[PDB]
């Protein structure tokens, strides 16, 4: 709305590392657009999935193909309040490119706000624009930001956030929250409301983008979230799936990254809570039939406490009874099951469109995470406002 | 002949619950038809392997794309006696497909068998055709079907299978042998001399669909069926491997389903089995250079009982020294073997071809199962009549 | 020129058993042409990655795309001097293919050294060309073979060789080393000054050609070679990482085979050793953190012992801070960590040119290797050498 933000992509470039601000920062009511030197609006770039499992370094995998909707050679810096740098496989050859290293340099000189993460920082090494200048990045880059001249700061713990001036730093995903958040204050926000705490319904196979986005997005703003899995605890992983429309009848399917559980199911009071979320993917089949799952979606339901499920999470909403006489959407297969409810179905064109029904926020898939997060914080209070 | 069954297919449906009852009713004497809305003959749908590690769930990786052989737009129900719904994430969508729900309505309202199995049921559901049907699915498909009206049959174990009226149902592709059998049954089929036990000379990275086609094809008849893999036990996995033909000069390979051995290869004795069975892939090369599974071969063959190779498992009968004088097909590559083996080669043209010389039952490739199933029921008199 | 070998190739051939001989020879000076029937040269064939991994038989993924440099229906026999016949899963079908068993009959015919690997055997056989001759195979040819005639010799390990007169055999991959050696011998070559022990520096995610090819090409040689990881020990492995140009703006990265650590990183003793080679692919990047790692280069690089590092191996020497006032190339994008280096770089063009810079032998990408292993023998005193 009252800013607009453009993401500096490139084929190979982490896919939580582009996505994850991407829709965050929209969600917050930014404007986003995605460019890719030698590409075009509606062109596609492939991403990486870099997991941390047990190796001595990350392993890697293809995640979504990433749309962009903006031209590279048609972008006009004037236009943008901020830049971000994904990271992943795609900095080290952006940084070789010409027309690249000359738009950062630009953007840097005008003092407007960069937040580059984990290998995005070999960029702004290649612009020669750190010199002196306090940051960190993913640990490998450390030794070409020292040799530019940058106070390195060697990021302690995988969250690690630095920022010098409007330069904001992080060495992984895993900083995306702060590392958003500092991004949202530099372009002048201002966040209320955000003392609230937020459950996540989690599950193996759960969809790749549809935890990890609105997860870290509602980190963003200052929420306490917490995610759970029956049979895991703290600390357990839940593979994820990456659902992806390669020109068949329906998605294909691909592992994503793993993703961490933060709470034990057992230990679990719902009413310590004031919204709860249930990401999409094959996980909230299996969920639905844990009559420990439907209890807390009952509750919450009964509370009028805001509930916010996306693509397939309604499957438990569905088995939980909690749909009758409501209206909401989900991916378009579930519409059996929120028929079968007793719901009244609203037709999730264009895609990425969600539904507000008194306490009940649906979406239909990964693109709708924007409204999907911007529903749940007017639900919940939570403002993101440009006035500083 | 005598009657004919339509498969109601759907990209990433599942690879094993589309293609064993797909080959296994045509080794019946069965005419089956596959299609998916959108799509003509010759087109193809990409096929999901779901394999269960114990986890909370499966976990999903692609199978063989998969040829249908007729045009949805073209159907008329009337020819088909019977209709099969095979799982995997294609029900979802079908489900939501209005010409897959009018098409499923009509043929259940004319009382005709549906044999449907582990999500197909969704689109039953959808279809609104199981209220007051006794029927069980794959386990996260109850609450819909329980919406549906149905009585719900939880299904405790994996092969679990129930047959009401004109509706089957299975849970998981575990269950494909009863499964299949009740829906032949369903048709007014009789299936006798299936009395038999059967032996499978399994291996790691045996072809995935050559290992479970015919040892499911030959369970539906109700043959006692035994796989066995040297220095392997009850209950012991093997890995497959999925060969596809991509376009380049050979084929590919990916991962299959993991496969569970039933028997111990050390207690194994021959005099017990009726037949033996080779299934193709990379498990055979390695195979022909055990002892004890050349000896095994070689009981089978002098004992004249009926042994069934395909594709690639032809190697181990070659090093068996039981090709010389035989006649036999096999994987095109593996003449080599075959000649020097000593054996008269038959050309598999087409590729889906088998031949039976004497007690021996020979295939070329995983599309020869029908024939291939076929001929060793005719070695074992076994028949199913309508 | 002197010599010239031909290379049958074929879809899925195994990825080592294509690449190593092709730039190992190439190294010591040997042309060397790639065809596959019904392609042309520029064509590409797609190869497999064939892992032994605890099971009963070996696991298959796919390796990298192969880039033919010849046209099989333009073959003039009477140019080559030697044949190599690669394993995997082509020779089952180029067996079956026609003009290949002619191809393979009259090069057997004419006397001339034909070094054949693994499967690559089970054309031999279906060329009638083994009856009398002792060889190995992978052991499930085996069958085929003594049906053909051949004095079989069953493969007590994966790394057996077998030579006899003009035919030189292998089992695996693992017998690289001596499968190369006895064919240069067989050409008439002969092998001076391999009497050194080269260290290399691996890790996780190094790219799987560019561990394997010079590692075994200096085995050829006769050179002692050991791989070394931080934190692990010799039997330990570690995975690799296959980069290709797909498409896309930059590599794509998929599975190789996993490579075996020869000693312990962790009493290792690099003084013992003559030269240093530094593989490509993702481990550089991590390996350049460690300074135990680091303390190895700088050791090389003060002895003014032999280093050869390549694509993104580089990244270690420029976290060394060796390359101050160094000439060197590496992966294009690399240039960055060269010049904050303070190195003077050098544009790798053609991507296959490797330099040398004093002691410092530098490579780009994995098509690099002749050059590499060629530059790092020079440095080293090995030279092979024809009749």
């Amino acid at each position: 709305n009252s800013r607009t933000v453009l993401i500096l992509c490139g084929d190979y470039m982490e896919d939580y590392e582009v996505m994850v601000p991407f829709q965050a920062l929209q969600a917050f009511g930014i404007t986003v657009h995605t460019v890719c030197p030698g590409k075009k609006a509606g062109d596609s770039c492939p991403t990486a999935v870099h997991d941390f499992c047990g190796h001595q370094t990350y392993f890697e995998s293809r995640g979504h193909n990433f749309t962009l909707n903006a031209t590279f050679d048609e972008v006009d810096l004037s236009k943008y309040d901020g830049l971000v740098i994904p990271g992943g496989r795609a900095p080290e050859y952006l940084a070789l490119t010409a027309s690249v290293v000359e738009l950062v340099k630009e953007f840097s000189r005008s003092g407007k706000p960069i937040a580059s993460i984990c290998h995005g920082q070999l960029i702004l090494a290649a612009a020669d624009t750190v010199n002196g200048r306090k940051c960190t990045a993913y640990a490998t880059v450390g030794p070409s930001l020292v040799a530019a001249g940058a106070k390195w700061v060697e990021p302690i713990t995988p969250d690690v956030c630095v920022v010098d001036g409007s330069l904001i730093t992080a060495a992984t995903y895993e900083g995306h929250p702060e590392f958003i958040q500092l991004f949202v204050k530099a372009l002048g926000g201002k966040i209320t409301g955000a003392n609230k705490r937020i459950l996540f319904l989690c599950g193996d196979y759960m969809e790749d983008y549809e935890v990890k986005v609105p997860f870290q997005s509602l980190q963003a703003l200052g929420c306490q979230v917490d995610a759970v899995c029956p049979e895991k605890k703290a600390g357990d992983r839940c593979p994820t799936a990456i659902h992806d429309f390669e020109g068949d009848q329906t998605y294909s399917e691909k592992p994503g990254h793993t993703f961490a559980l933060t709470t034990n199911f057992d230990d679990l009071v719902s009413s310590s809570y004031d919204a709860l979320v249930i990401p999409g993917g094959r996980a909230p089949e299996y969920l639905a039939l844990n009559e420990h799952v439907l209890n807390i979606v009952k509750e919450f339901m009964n509370s009028e406490k805001p509930v916010a499920s996306i693509c397939h999470g309604q499957q438990i909403l569905a088995a939980a009874g909690v749909l009758k006489g409501r209206k909401c959407t989900a991916y378009p297969a579930v519409k059996l099951n929120v028929v079968l409810g007793g719901g009244t179905w609203l037709e999730p064109d264009p895609i990425d469109r969600c539904f507000t029904d008194g306490n009940l926020v649906t979406g239909a898939a990964w693109p709708g995470h924007p409204e999907f997060v911007s529903q749940l914080m007017a639900l919940l209070g939570i403002q993101v406002s440009f006035h500083h």
